[PDB]
């Protein structure tokens, strides 16, 4: 790593100096290092150059507005401080030149949009590993080989995706927060697809506003390398962009494939949900099939489909991506299945919101022949609001619910239970239990067979935190247990 080959695309003759990191952040900027100094939310970097000078940096990169001409090369004591115009819009390049180029040295696919990034993101890195990669993930949970996720700016995207290179990785998903994309942070990556899995948001209802907003993201996106574009059609404005787009991959799960334009589409046709999961039979471009999906509810669907639709835009063969699908498993946490021979199917999920129960409730409906069970608590010492509202989705939702504790703290355990009471219309219709082993061994051992029991709440988050203690307690390992299966 040298300062002189860094800045060979936009700096001729610029000093020779070997580079140890590259870091924005001065308290840490140690001998050896190339700092950077940006402007940012009224915080100018330039102001800490004689404490990186005094650390023993080997060289500074710093923002030319109002200070200096681009491509202008000073020297203070002995080290090269070289400016350039709109460094915050170039960062990512420079990063990517530092690290040598790890998004044209593995698979990158972005998944941007508000529902479903997630799991779409964890699917793909999945998919593509059953099929022969060794696949990441870097997100909002974190980053790292898949089963090795590790809990930000311009140059830590680039010097993480460098960090998977180096680990051997051949497939990164990489979930693009709204915010990192405005703000330049992946504005050099190339990536070989991009999934957008919504590009709808709220309160554009004035015809002018909606415009100002696409405009603005179609800039933006225009000035990334998005590679092949995959996008779900079952989204409003996603519908506009694919008339705009001939070369993208169009996907829907509600009819919105129109077969007159002749481009690439994926469309599932019919979905029998059922106790495991979901049979999902679907036509396509590439042609036409059945998957057998262990993911449960409506989303999970569309998530997958969205994962296979841009697989198959990449290269990856119907046949194998078919062979692969059964092995497709839950996001930890998130509507994880747990069926038995002749016993009621459980799904542990993780919701603990208002929003988020009701969800959870939504989908496995779907796979409940019988009677729909929810067994939930809220936690203690937090705020209140939420236990009515939990209350009265519970009631709404489920055909029984099951109120117990659910990290009750130093909090009377029976006087949060009597707050989500207060929120049904029928209180004396639900099933209070504590012990929250009690609860959950209650609805599983008196479910019947067609029934589906929600156990809400933990996800893997597993303990009961009850006083000061956190005791060990898990939701999985209690269902698996009762229903003779291993978590």
């Amino acid at each position: 790593r040298n300062l002189r080959d860094l800045l060979a695309p936009w700096v001729p003759d610029a000093p020779s100096r070997a580079l140890r990191e590259m870091t924005l952040d001065s308290r840490v900027a140690a001998a050896g290092d190339l700092f950077v100094a940006v402007v940012g939310h009224q915080a100018d970097g330039r102001r800490y150059i004689p404490q990186a000078i005094a650390q023993g940096v080997a060289a500074i990169i710093a923002e030319a507005k109002d200070e200096a001409t681009d491509g202008e090369i000073r020297e203070m004591h002995g080290v090269p401080v070289i400016y350039l115009s709109q460094l915050n819009e170039r960062l990512s390049a420079l990063a990517g030149r530092f690290y040598h180029e790890p998004s044209d040295n593995l698979r990158l696919v972005g998944v941007t949009g508000t529902n479903g990034k997630t799991t779409t993101t964890q699917l793909l890195a999945q998919w593509s590993q059953l099929l022969g990669e060794i696949s990441a993930v870097m997100g909002t949970v974190g980053n790292g080989l898949l089963g090795k996720v590790i809990p930000g700016s311009a140059v830590d995207v680039q010097h993480e995706l460098a960090g998977l290179v180096d680990q051997g990785a051949t497939f990164c998903a990489m979930e693009v927060s709204s915010h990192g994309l405005v703000q330049h942070r992946v504005a050099a990556l190339k990536f070989a697809a991009s999934v957008f899995t919504n590009l709808s948001r709220d309160h554009l209802d004035y015809h002018g506003d909606m415009e100002h907003y696409e405009a603005a993201k179609w800039l933006l996106y225009s000035e990334h390398h998005c590679g092949q574009a995959i996008i779900n059609a079952d989204d409003e404005v996603g519908r506009r962009w694919l008339a705009k787009l001939p070369d993208a991959v169009a996907v829907s799960m509600e009819d919105h494939i129109n077969p007159n334009s002749h481009g690439r589409w994926l469309k599932a046709t019919e979905v029998n949900y059922h106790d495991s999961g979901a049979t999902i039979r679907f036509s396509s471009s590439w042609g036409d099939g059945e998957i057998e999906s262990h993911l449960m509810g409506a989303f999970n669907v569309s998530n997958l489909l969205l994962a296979l639709a841009t697989l198959l835009a990449l290269g990856y063969p119907l046949a194998d991506l078919l062979k692969t699908a059964a092995r497709l498993q839950p996001v930890s946490g998130r509507m994880e299945v747990f069926t038995a021979p002749g016993k009621p199917t459980v799904v542990v999920d993780y919701a603990h919101t208002p929003d988020a129960l009701e969800k959870a409730l939504q989908a496995a409906r779907l796979h409940c022949a019988g009677k729909l069970w929810c067994v939930f608590g809220c936690g203690g010492d937090r705020d209140k609001g939420k236990r009515p509202l939990m209350g009265a989705i519970a009631e709404e939702f489920a055909d029984v619910a099951v109120v117990t504790d659910d990290n009750p703290r130093t909090e009377e355990p029976r006087a949060i239970i009597n707050d989500i009471l207060a929120g049904m219309l029928d209180a004396g219709h639900a099933k209070v239990m504590e012990g929250r082993a009690e609860a959950v061994t209650s609805a599983v051992m008196q479910a019947k067979e067609n029934d589906v029991v929600l156990v809400a709440g933990k996800g893997h988050e597993d303990y009961q935190i009850v006083g000061n203690q956190r005791l060990d307690y898990s939701d999985r390992v209690t269902v698996a247990r009762l229903l003779g299966v291993i978590a």
